[PDB]
């Protein structure tokens, strides 16, 4: 019915790092990069995603997106 990375949804109280290790796991047991980019911005939860908008960082690689967030709590 759905892929299995696409259920990794970023908890309310989990960090934004643990959401990609998470999503990068889903991946690595089931191209990485164009997946990771997108799903790390949909799947993140409401504050991350709200960081991301507001820094113009939904498009940009994961790893930017980690420096963006890292201070999310």
């Amino acid at each position: 019915s759905v892929q299995p990375w696409s259920t990794i949804v970023q908890g309310p109280a989990e960090s934004y790092v643990e959401f990609v290790n998470r999503l990068q796991i889903s991946l690595a047991d089931n191209p990485k990069e164009p997946i990771i980019d997108s799903l790390s911005y949909a799947n993140a939860n409401k504050e991350c995603q709200q960081i991301l908008q507001g820094r113009g960082l939904v498009a940009a690689p994961v790893g930017q997106k980690l420096q963006a967030c890292a201070h999310w709590a």
